[PDB]
């Protein structure tokens, strides 16, 4: 108090932060404190079941918080928000139940160390679920529909199996505002939810997490907007890794919003999401391990950058993450659907064999960037052509073989510009080719063989195939 | 538990045993540097109280253990015969008032798993205190860490004995390449999903504790780089000002070397290319040694050297082959000297040649490598 006496809080929405015992602002006194099989209903509408406030080291088992009144949501005895909790380190929770209308559960500011294993936690039924707003939320989420499980400003509690049911999101987790501390952890969640009415499971913002599935969940039925994760402006130093088993039934695996990738497939077991789900935003996977495909599908008439892009059945339609995919998923090639791949900016092929009836097309004056080294081949394509640019742009020093078995025409650019001092070999196999030089170079000195074999080609060049800049090891025309 | 000395200890046959959200606290840390534990390992021989002793075979499991004001949060030994006993601990909530502390796992002659949940610290002796202190532990142990590291940076390991063991498993690293340090990279032994895209080195301010994968924290050496790039798959080394020097025969990891620092090799040795690939020194001030043939080559695979810097390997060679190899050297500009481009030890390597610069041994462009490399292509 202002003069320096203590009155017990009575305010509904006041808890303890780590600061507000430090300063002396609050002292908590709730020790040695215990529950074991409590069950509490609740008038309807009342805010808040249980305020677990300064609770440290206490626990708590077979909590259980709401009746099963009946079907209709807004005449069950049981509360807006069933369990509010901070300043709480050490606690652990056994078996809750709750049963809520609005949050399930929120953790907010120090509970470090606490655990709450084998949860079970459900809104009852999910019947306008979606248009319930959160109560007690960090500032970062602004979306509407009811939240199970809530933890923000540094809470770091260990989830081990929680059962979250009917939920328009599973679990709504921000790291601390400073310095995005704050691990979101769950062990084996099992979600579900009737009709397979879901928003997101794990929405994430401005934080690190280690999530390992068990193969229970699901998206959302919004095709564009429902994902499995949304992981909101974490940091480039934040990793959000995946582990465990997959969901049956395709989803959408992650959306975002922010300018860095987080998401980590850790041995992850897909299953068959390549073929029945989505990965939704390619765009916030920032690495994968153990997990392969031999094929990337493109099918610039048919295909959905939603797609993975790993299974014939589900195609992607756009060539710009066509290199980020196959070095994640190590890819040996590439399948072009009929129709032309087109690209308007500079945009990087993967070192891989691509095939099909498809063809490839540089638009406004861009180019294929090959940045690594090893073998571009390309068999058996409609053809590859550019409206002006040069056809390849090569800034590896590395080896880089260019293999094109295919029709040609890089009108009056190059077939290949070496932005570097390279080491290059070209060959052209067959149909036809069109160029003012087929290697050429920016400055001083890129090291080249080429072969050339079809009759269709400049003859004109057979005896100057590359410009001034670069040097031949071989020559093989005619 | 509330101690002085020491918090919980466990020894012998303690099979399936499990400890759980465990909180261990000496009664503040005060004092705590002096305490010498009572029941412990012959193998540990520190001086300092320790929260969770091990040993002798027990292979307690620990999850999520609050741990506080330690100086040793855990000691664990594997039993003297067989290394036996894993070392398990799951989420360990570390802290230390000050941040006082010696090491988080000590381990000897063990193997372990554990996963760290964000939380913890090392020391202030920016020397000796470490999170992991690996002691002799044999050749086939591993000691696995998964999780996420401090926010904070902290020195992550330091050890004694002959064999790596500590293996990055999709470590969530946060900003330790910048602000912590590795400590003793010699005891990692490998990792897995985690990346960086360049190795810093400064002879001058750089420092051998650091990770050098952060501009702001490059090392000092070059003793350890091929292991650092093969393990972080960085694809360039920035050389700050300054001669960067091996005194022994030391591997060059097979990437784009950039920036205004040398290279030099002295007392006769040599750097080493163990890797196909393709090696290129690119604006550097220059690489040269005191005697020794500038590339030793032990590979079979295709190797490219590609030096766009001033190079000088006096009377030696700037390519030496050990084995019957596949070799592409490039000079390009700047200046080369040296006696033959490229030799080998014993019957034939191949070798593509090309060499665009006027300053350069002129008496050799008609033979250029020794009786033992023959010629693919010569561009000179």
């Amino acid at each position: 108090q202002p003069d320096g006496s203590y009155k017990l809080n009575k305010d509904v929405d006041y808890y303890p932060t780590g600061l507000d015992i430090d300063n002396g602002d609050a002292i908590t006194c709730a020790r040695k404190i215990d529950i074991n099989n409590l069950n509490l209903i609740t008038a309807p509408g009342v805010k808040v079941g249980v305020k677990w406030i300064g609770g440290a080291g206490c626990t708590t088992k077979g909590l259980s918080i709401g009746e099963n009144t009946g079907s209709d949501i807004t005449t069950a005895r049981l509360p807006r928000v069933g369990l509010l909790q901070s300043a709480s380190w050490g606690s652990i929770h056994e078996n809750l139940r709750i049963l809520y209308k609005t949050q399930g559960a929120v953790f907010i500011d120090s509970n470090g160390g606490a655990a709450v294993n084998n949860a079970y936690i459900s809104r009852l039924g999910n019947t306008n679920g979606e248009l319930e707003q959160a109560v007690y939320k960090p500032a970062g989420f602004t979306e509407v529909g009811d939240v199970a499980v809530t933890q923000f400003a540094g809470s770091e509690v260990k989830f081990n199996s929680p059962i979250i049911e009917q939920a328009s999101f599973d679990f709504v987790h921000a790291g601390r505002d400073t310095d995005s501390y704050g691990l979101f952890m769950v062990d084996k969640p099992h979600i579900e939810s009737s009709g397979g009415k879901k928003k997101h499971s794990f929405y994430l913002i401005n934080t690190s997490s280690n999530v390992t599935l068990s193969g229970v969940g699901l998206s959302g039925q919004d095709p564009d907007l429902d994902s499995m994760y949304f992981l909101k402006n974490c940091p480039e130093t934040a990793r959000n890794v995946v582990r465990g088993q997959m969901p049956i039934s395709g989803v959408k695996l992650v959306r975002g919003t922010g300018n860095y990738p987080t998401l980590v497939l850790d041995c992850t077991n897909m299953g068959s999401q390549f073929q029945f789900g989505e990965v939704g935003d390619i765009f916030y996977i920032k690495d994968v391990v153990g997990v392969k495909a031999d094929t990337l599908y493109i099918d610039p008439v048919n295909g959905n950058n939603y797609n993975w892009g790993t299974n014939g059945t589900k195609p992607i339609r756009e060539l710009t993450n066509i290199a980020k995919i196959c070095q994640l998923f190590r890819c040996k090639s590439v399948y072009l659907n009929a129709g032309e791949s087109v690209i308007t900016s500079n945009t990087e092929l993967p070192m891989v064999v691509f095939e099909g009836p498809g063809s490839l097309k540089a638009n406004s004056g861009s180019s294929f960037l090959i940045k690594a080294g090893g073998t571009l081949s390309l068999i058996g394509l409609s053809g590859i052509s550019t409206d002006g640019g040069h056809m390849f742009r090569v800034s590896t020093v590395e080896k880089v073989n260019i293999h094109t078995n295919c029709s040609v025409n890089a009108g009056a650019a190059y077939v290949v510009l070496s932005e570097v001092q390279g080491n290059i070999e070209y060959r052209q196999l067959f149909y036809s080719v069109n160029c003012s030089k087929y290697i050429g170079a920016t400055a001083g000195q890129t090291i080249a063989g080429i072969m050339v074999k079809t009759a269709t080609r400049p003859t004109g060049i057979d005896a100057a195939p590359v410009d001034g800049n670069v040097s031949l090891t071989y020559k093989i025309i005619e």
